[PDB]
C-alpha cells in the first residue's frame, strides 16, 4: 500500500544514518538531562500509544524486529530489507494508533528540550548530511502514515 | 477468574519487596555481565513471546501499566490496587504466549548466570526476607498461569 511504498523510500534514504549509529554503545540506556520520573511521563505516553495500537499491526511490527535482529552484521546493523518491513510495520503502527497519541509522544518528549544537547551530540556522532536526509526522509513518511490516519 | 485470585495473593505478597526496591537508581539501565548484542539476543526471545500474546491480554497490560503510572508516590511505588492488576494481566498475557515461548526467554537470561552477581547485589539492597516471600508467591502464581494454558 501507500505505506508501504513510502517506507521503502524512508528506509533507502535514512539507511546511511542508521549505519552510522554506534549499535554497542551503553549511552541510550539514560537520559542524564532528566530525572527517571520526568522519563516515566515520555514512557506513559508511549505505553498509551501502544495500547491504541492495532494488534495485528503489533505483531507484525514484531515479527519484522525479530527477523531484523537475525541479520545483523558485525556491528550491530540489519539489512536494508528488514530495516525496510520494519519501517513499513511501524508505519502500519503509528496509523492504527491515530494522531493524537502519537502528538502526545512527541509533546512528552519535547518537556526534554533535546535539541539543546542530546540531540546534537548524537548528530556529533555520525555524518550530519546523513541525520538531515533521514529526517527529510522522516517529515515525507509521516504524511503517507496521516493519509492512512 | 483463577489468575485474578491468584494475582491478588501475590500482589500482597509481594508489595513489601516491590516497595522496597529505588525505582529512582539507573542501575537498571544496563546489563553489565553482557555485551549489548548479548542482551539483543535475549530481548529476541522477549519480542517473539510478546508477538505470541493475545492482542487484548496485551492491550490490557498497557491499560493497567497507564493507571498504575498515575498512582506512584513519591519514591516511584504504584499503589498495590494498581499493581495488583498489572499482575492479573501480566499473567493472562504470559498464559496467552504459552510456556515453550515463556521457557525460551528464561534460558535465554540464564545464559547470563545472574545468580552470580546482579542477583545478590539487587537482593541486598532490600530485604531478602521480602524478596524472598516474593519469590515464593511467585512460585504459587506461576501454577495458575500453568494452569489456565
Ligand atoms: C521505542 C521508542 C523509544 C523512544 C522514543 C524516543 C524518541 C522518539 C519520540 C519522539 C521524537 C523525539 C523528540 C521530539 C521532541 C521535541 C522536538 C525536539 O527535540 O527537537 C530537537 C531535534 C529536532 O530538531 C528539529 O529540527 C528541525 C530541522 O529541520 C529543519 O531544518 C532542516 C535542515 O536540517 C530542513 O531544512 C527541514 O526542512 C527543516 O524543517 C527543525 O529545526 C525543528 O524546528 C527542530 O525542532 O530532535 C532531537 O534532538 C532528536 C532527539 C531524539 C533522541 C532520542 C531519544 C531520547 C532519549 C531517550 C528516550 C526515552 C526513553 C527510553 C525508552 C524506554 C525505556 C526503556
Ligand atoms: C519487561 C521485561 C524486562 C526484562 C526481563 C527481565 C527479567 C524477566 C526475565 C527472566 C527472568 C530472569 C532471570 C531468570 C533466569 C535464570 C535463573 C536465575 O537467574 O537465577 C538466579 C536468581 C534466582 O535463583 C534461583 O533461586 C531459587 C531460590 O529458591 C529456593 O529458595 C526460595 C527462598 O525464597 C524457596 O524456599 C524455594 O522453594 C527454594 O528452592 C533456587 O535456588 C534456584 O535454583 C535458583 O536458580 O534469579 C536472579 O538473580 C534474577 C535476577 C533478575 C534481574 C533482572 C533483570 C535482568 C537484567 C536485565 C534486563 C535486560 C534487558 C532489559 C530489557 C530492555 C531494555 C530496554
Ligand atoms: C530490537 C531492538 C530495538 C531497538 C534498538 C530500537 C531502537 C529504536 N526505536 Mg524501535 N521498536 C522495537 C525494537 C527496537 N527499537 C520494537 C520491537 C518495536 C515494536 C514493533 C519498536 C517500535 C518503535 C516505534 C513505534 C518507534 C521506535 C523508535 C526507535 C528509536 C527511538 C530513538 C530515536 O528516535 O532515535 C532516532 C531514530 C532512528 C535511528 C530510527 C531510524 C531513523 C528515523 C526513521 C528518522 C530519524 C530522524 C531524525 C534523524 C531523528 C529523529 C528526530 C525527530 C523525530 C524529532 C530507536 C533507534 C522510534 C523512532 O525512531 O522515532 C523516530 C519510534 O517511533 N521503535
Ligand atoms: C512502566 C514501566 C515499567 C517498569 C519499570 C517495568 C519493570 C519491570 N517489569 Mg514490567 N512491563 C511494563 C512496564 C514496566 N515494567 C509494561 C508496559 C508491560 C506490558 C504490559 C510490561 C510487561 C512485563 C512482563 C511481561 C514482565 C515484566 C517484568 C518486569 C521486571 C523485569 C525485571 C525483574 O524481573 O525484576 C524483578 C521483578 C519484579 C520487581 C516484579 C515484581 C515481583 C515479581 C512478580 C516476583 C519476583 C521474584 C524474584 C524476587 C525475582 C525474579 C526471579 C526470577 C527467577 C523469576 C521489572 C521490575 C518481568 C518480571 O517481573 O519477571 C519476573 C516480566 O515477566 N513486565
Ligand atoms: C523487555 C523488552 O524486550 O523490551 C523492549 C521494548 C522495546 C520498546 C520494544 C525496545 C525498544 C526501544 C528502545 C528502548 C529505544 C530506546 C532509545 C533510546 C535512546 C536514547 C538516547 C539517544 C540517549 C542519549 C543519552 C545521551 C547522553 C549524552 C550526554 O551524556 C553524555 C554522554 C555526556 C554529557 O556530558 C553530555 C550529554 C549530552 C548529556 C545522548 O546523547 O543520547 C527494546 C529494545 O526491544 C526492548
Ligand atoms: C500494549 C503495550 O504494552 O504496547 C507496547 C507496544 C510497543 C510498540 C512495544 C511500545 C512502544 C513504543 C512506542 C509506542 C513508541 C512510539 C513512538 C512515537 C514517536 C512519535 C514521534 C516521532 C512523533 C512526532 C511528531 C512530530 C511532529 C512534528 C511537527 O508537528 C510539529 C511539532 C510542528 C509542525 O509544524 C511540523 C511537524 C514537523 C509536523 C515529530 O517530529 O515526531 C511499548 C511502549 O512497549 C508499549
Ligand atoms: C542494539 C542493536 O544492535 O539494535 C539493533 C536492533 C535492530 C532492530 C535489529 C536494528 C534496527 C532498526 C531500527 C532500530 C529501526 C528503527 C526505525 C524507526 C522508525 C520510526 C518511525 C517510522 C516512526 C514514526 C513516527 C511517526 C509519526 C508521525 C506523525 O506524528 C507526526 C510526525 C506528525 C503528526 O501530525 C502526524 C503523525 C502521522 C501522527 C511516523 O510516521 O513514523 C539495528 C539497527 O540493527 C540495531
Ligand atoms: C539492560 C540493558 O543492558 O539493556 C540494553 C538493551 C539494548 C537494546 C541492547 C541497548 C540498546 C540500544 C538502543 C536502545 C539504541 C538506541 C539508539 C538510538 C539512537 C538515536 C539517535 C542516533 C538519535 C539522533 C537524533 C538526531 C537528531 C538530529 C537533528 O536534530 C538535530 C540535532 C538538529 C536538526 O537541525 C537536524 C536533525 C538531523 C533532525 C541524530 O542525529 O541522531 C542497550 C543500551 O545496550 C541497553
Ligand atoms: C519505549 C518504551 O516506553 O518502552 C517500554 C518498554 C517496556 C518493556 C514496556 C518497559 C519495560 C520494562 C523494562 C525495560 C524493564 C527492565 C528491567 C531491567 C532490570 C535490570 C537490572 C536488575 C540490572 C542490574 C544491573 C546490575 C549491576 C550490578 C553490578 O554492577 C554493579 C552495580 C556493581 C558491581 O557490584 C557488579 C555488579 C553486581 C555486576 C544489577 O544488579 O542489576 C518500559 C519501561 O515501560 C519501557
Ligand atoms: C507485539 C508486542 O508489542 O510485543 C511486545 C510486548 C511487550 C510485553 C511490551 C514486550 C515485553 C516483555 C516481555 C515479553 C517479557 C517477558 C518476560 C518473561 C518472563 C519469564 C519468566 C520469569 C520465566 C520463568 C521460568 C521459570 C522457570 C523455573 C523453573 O523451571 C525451572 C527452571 C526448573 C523447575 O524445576 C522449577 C521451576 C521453578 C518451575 C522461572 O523462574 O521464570 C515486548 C518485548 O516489547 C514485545
Ligand atoms: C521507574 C519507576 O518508578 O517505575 C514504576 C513503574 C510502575 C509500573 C508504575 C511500577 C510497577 C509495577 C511493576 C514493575 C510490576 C511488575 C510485575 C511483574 C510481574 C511479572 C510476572 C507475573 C511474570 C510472570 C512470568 C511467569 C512465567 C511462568 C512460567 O514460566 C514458569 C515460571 C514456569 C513454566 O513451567 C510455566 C510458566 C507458567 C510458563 C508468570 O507466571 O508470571 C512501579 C513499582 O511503581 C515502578
Ligand atoms: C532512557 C532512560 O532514561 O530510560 C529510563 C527508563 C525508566 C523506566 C524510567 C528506568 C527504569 C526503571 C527500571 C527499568 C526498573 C527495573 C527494576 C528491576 C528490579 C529488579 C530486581 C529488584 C530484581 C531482583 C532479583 C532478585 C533475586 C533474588 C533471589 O535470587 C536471589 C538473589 C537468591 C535466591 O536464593 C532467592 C531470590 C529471592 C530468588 C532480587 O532480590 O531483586 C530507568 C532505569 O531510569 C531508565
Ligand atoms: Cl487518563
Ligand atoms: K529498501
Ligand atoms: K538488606
Amino acid at each position: 500500500d501507500k505505506i508501504d511504498d513510502a517506507a521503502k523510500k524512508l528506509s533507502e534514504a535514512s539507511y546511511p544514518f542508521l549505519k552510522e549509529i554506534d549499535w554497542s554503545s551503553d549511552v541510550y540506556g539514560k537520559l542524564p538531562t532528566a530525572n527517571p520520573f520526568q522519563v516515566l511521563k515520555a514512557v506513559d505516553k508511549m505505553i498509551v500509544m501502544g495500547a491504541a495500537m492495532d494488534s495485528a499491526a503489533l505483531k507484525a511490527g514484531a515479527e519484522a524486529h525479530h527477523k531484523a535482529i537475525g541479520s545483523i552484521d558485525a556491528k550491530g546493523v540489519t539489512t536494508l530489507a528488514d530495516y525496510e518491513a520494519v519501517n513499513a510495520a511501524i508505519g502500519h503502527m503509528v496509523a492504527s494508533a491515530g494522531e493524537s497519541k502519537t502528538m502526545d509522544v512527541y509533546n512528552a518528549f519535547a518537556g526534554f528540550n533535546l535539541g539543546k544537547d542530546v540531540g546534537p551530540y548524537m548528530m556529533s556522532k555520525v555524518n550530519a548530511a546523513d541525520a538531515s536526509a533521514a529526517y527529510k526522509a522522516f517529515l515525507e513518511f509521516k504524511d503517507a502514515v496521516k493519509a492512512s490516519q
